[PDB]
């Protein structure tokens, strides 16, 4: 009757402690969704072990396989009953999985140098001495694809032509352009990152405020399973009792290392 | 089996009055932000509706002496009602005895000051007095403070609660005219959804401060079991994901709005 938990390496959701090699279980691990997990068993009544996901991926159907990787993946196939970690709530994904409600929103925003006199979107969009850019690949860059509006549809048909390329490898590839072009490139991304790289030494970024989209993360469980109901009361029971927003506070800004 | 009763509220901009509304019948008297919902989600779901506004005009709580549920939520748990399409706010009293779909709005609480005003976050607040600030007298917001264990809302709760003159508020629009009459001395503290519908309005003079205190959702509501609950809450999804939610927003907060930029 032990609950096996999927979860994925993302700081600071979840981290091996600096010691994990002289540890054992779930106490290698430490991170937002480590303590959330364990606040969801303790209100939910079940003993679990964390593991971490084979594959090092969220979830996504192979379009020519019709097969899940990821989390959502080895809850679709049997291998795990539970998934806790920053995991994206989208329609796909809720066709072939259950979410509790989210324990965090968060949506795409801009990540500027500390210094730089922007402030949204639409002033990017409609100026072009600040590049700006976003990953190569993923939801973010499909984001303003996609998209119909026009402020981001501008900024979409700004961003697939510019020259030389305004998209980047990796997230940190994006960080560091933000870091050296003293001002003149911002960088679009995911919003708790911008928040976590922003109380991180060297301290030079800043997010600006205003979220671009609204999106959630929520704990996954099968279709159909005992513990779906549960988990997603627990969500909203941590909320109300502050306990999501003092891990936020705890793994994002306790230790912070630029005052503000 | 063939009409679908829809609970809600009106509320600007979720569910309003027509100008024109007696000389209209059915579901035409009534425009609006979650009038727009009503019509999206039926058409994804391939049901037919009619919108009807709650007996009570509350969102949903349980009597304090008969423990009976109130407002929206009573009519879904009740019998009532077949679906909630309103402003709504997810919790778990309500979670509890009916379904949410993902919510279709994320909010929190957040600061209303005078359009002028060298106050942003609720830090600065909480270290001075020369401004003072406060919320509705009761309701989500006060509990808030009131119950929380993080310092700094805490402080906040300890000034507010003892501070002389009373810095609560009777009712939303007190407090709104508190603010764009105290010239920057008093904040207002309320749910960012009406805060930005504020700076939308004449004579446009409060702003909403940026970032939110507390996270939270308002979602569709359907009884326990109903069939209607998956499907609506895939419609949800789709929308947000679509970006049709956000023109919503967009049209009844800025389009039609008195202040735009
Ligand atoms: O479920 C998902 N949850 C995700 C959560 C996060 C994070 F921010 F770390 F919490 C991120 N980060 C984005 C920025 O660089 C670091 C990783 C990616 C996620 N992805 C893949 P995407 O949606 O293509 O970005 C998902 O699929
Ligand atoms: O479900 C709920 N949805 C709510 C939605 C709204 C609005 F913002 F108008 F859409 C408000 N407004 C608060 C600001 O002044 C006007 C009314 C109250 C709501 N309440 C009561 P509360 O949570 O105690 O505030 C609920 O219970």
């Amino acid at each position: 009757k032990t609950v096996v938990v999927t979860t994925i390496l993302e700081s600071p959701y979840v981290m091996m402690k600096k010691n994990h090699e002289m540890l054992e279980g779930n106490e290698r691990y430490e991170g937002y969704c480590v303590d959330l997990a364990a606040e969801i068993a303790k209100h939910c009544g079940f003993k679990y072990k964390l593991t971490i996901v084979g594959d090092g991926k969220y979830g996504a159907r192979d379009a020519d396989t019709k097969i899940w990787n990821g989390m959502v993946g080895e809850l679709v196939y049997g291998k795990a009953d539970i998934a806790i970690a920053p995991l994206t709530i989208t329609l796909v994904r809720e066709e072939v999985i259950d979410f509790s409600k989210p324990f965090m929103s968060l949506g795409i925003s801009i990540m500027i140098k500390k210094g730089t006199p922007i402030e949204s979107a639409e002033d990017l969009s409609k100026q072009t001495e600040i590049a700006y850019g976003t990953l190569d690949s993923g939801s973010t860059k499909e984001f303003f694809r996609r998209s119909k509006i026009a402020v981001f549809d501008k900024m979409w048909t700004y961003m697939r032509s510019a020259e030389p390329s305004v998209f980047v490898r990796t997230t940190a590839e994006g960080v560091a352009r933000v870091r050296k072009s003293k001002g003149k490139y911002a960088y679009l991304l995911e919003s708790t990152m911008n928040e976590y790289i922003e109380q991180r030494k060297p301290c030079d970024t800043m997010k600006v405020c205003g979220n671009l989209d609204s999106k959630g993360y929520g704990i996954a469980t099968p279709k159909g399973s005992s513990l779906g109901n549960a988990v997603n009361l627990a969500v909203l029971k941590l909320n109300e009792q502050g306990l999501l927003d003092k891990l936020k506070n705890k793994w994002w800004y306790d230790k912070g290392e630029c005052g503000s």
